[PDB]
């Protein structure tokens, strides 16, 4: 009912999900004790309503929604396949998959109703099927950029137990291995602890390359490289040891676990210090955000400001050009052996304002030449990707990412299995 039972289960359970979704990929059998763990993550965060947890000195009320969802679904599509597996024990999982109804399963969940699921995933779907037909045309594999939350993955209500399903994990994972010849996905939070390496259910060293910090740090092929691109050295050391005085922190009660939960990025430190509508006890609130400029220290050459109500932020420029995800697409393609100006296409998904500059830089290379999804913005938004590009047939807008996810799924079960 804790905290730290909270964020250990669901760690435990994660990594699990890794093993599993390596099952899956590997042809490797899948442990009914892996599927147990996650039933009984499942079968816990419902019991007692979203539940509140606690640790000495204070408690605060949690929305485990996201967390809750996932796992249920998960649960619906492993059962799926675990007994059509059972017999025959060897057949193929993507042909296992091909049999499972996934579409189904998604199209139960979310805001509309379902024949706007049914037809989204339609169109989507035809889309995905023009990305795929690059490939015939230029004889090179296309380019694949997708933002994370939002975009891949509901929102979740706190970063720490923003965890990817299987499923996604799934059909992600092998969309990218067959149809691209590149992957890459952009966040704004950290590489790791806690991360998106491991927020994922996915492999990280496969098809897939991941980044954080806006593009600045990417995990490739083995290590992690970082582009730290502004004035200095000196507290991009400096974050790193605020950043510990925090480690240092959380082990007294306060929560970490907040709506974004303590992240150093390279050039900064994000934090989360009050939620929606109100929690954590504004005086609480107060007290910690004074521990954090009591760490804080010359005075040191960082920067404390109050970005939101919400959020807060410890920044260090000096200095920057302002990096975006558009330039931390652009030093991975330039890293690689590639180009966003070769002949074929890109694909580009995205939820926020944030994944624009993605597009300015993909249409500025290859103005024939891009396709993007974005999920699910308001008339503002659907209008400013409209504007960045031409038509408008290549613009693609769905509700939610399990559009996506089962559009995936399909073009998958249709090409790939027959
Ligand atoms: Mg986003």
């Amino acid at each position: 009912q804790t905290v730290d039972d909270f964020k250990n289960l669901m760690y435990k359970m994660q990594e699990t999900r890794r093993a599993i979704v390596f099952a899956l990929l590997n042809e490797k059998d899948l442990t009914k004790d892996d599927v147990e763990i996650l039933k009984r993550a499942y079968e816990k965060l419902t019991d007692n309503f979203q539940r509140e947890m606690c640790t000495l000195t204070t408690k605060l009320s949690v929305n485990i929604g996201d967390e809750t969802r996932g796992l249920e679904k998960d649960l619906k599509y492993l059962d799926a396949l675990m007994n059509i597996r059972r017999e025959e024990p060897n057949l193929l999982w993507p042909i296992i998959m091909s049999r499972v109804d996934l579409f189904s399963i998604l199209a139960n969940y979310h805001p509309k109703g379902k024949e706007t699921f049914l037809k989204e995933y339609e169109d989507t779907v035809k889309f995905l099927k023009t990305f795929i037909s690059s490939e015939a045309i230029t004889g090179k594999k296309p380019i694949f950029i997708t933002d994370w939350d939002g975009t891949m993955k509901d929102y979740c209500s706190q970063y720490a137990t923003n965890l990817q399903p299987v499923y996604s994990a799934v059909g992600m994972t092998r969309f990218a291995a067959s149809f691209t010849r590149i992957s890459a996905v952009l966040t704004a939070g950290p590489l790791r602890g806690p991360g998106i390496l491991d927020l994922t259910a996915m492999p990280i060293d496969g098809p897939v390359m991941f980044s954080g910090s806006w593009g600045r740090e990417w995990w490739l092929s083995g290590k992690r490289v970082v582009h730290q691109d502004g004035i200095t050295d000196e507290g991009f050391n400096a974050l790193q040891r605020l950043d510990d005085e925090m480690k240092d922190l959380l082990h007294t009660s306060p929560f970490a676990l907040v709506g974004s939960g303590v992240q150093r990025k390279v050039d900064r430190l994000t934090l989360g210090v009050q939620t929606v509508c109100h929690h954590v006890t504004s005086e609480l609130s107060n007290r910690y955000q004074m521990a954090v400029k009591e760490r804080m220290h010359n005075s040191q050459i960082l920067v404390f400001d109050p970005s939101t109500e919400l959020e807060v932020e410890v920044v260090a420029h000096n200095s920057g050009i302002i990096w975006n995800k558009g330039n931390g697409v652009e030093r991975l393609i330039k890293s690689l052996g590639d180009s966003l100006q070769s002949p074929g296409k890109i694909l580009i998904c995205g939820d926020t304002l944030s994944d624009i500059p993605m597009v300015r830089q993909a249409v500025k290379q290859n103005p024939d030449g891009v396709l993007a999804i974005f999920v699910g913005a308001k008339m503002s938004l659907r209008e400013e990707v409209k504007q960045v590009i031409g038509d408008e047939s290549r613009c693609c807008f769905v509700s939610c990412p399990d559009v996506i996810h089962a559009a995936m799924s399909q073009i998958l079960n249709e090409h790939c299995i027959g």
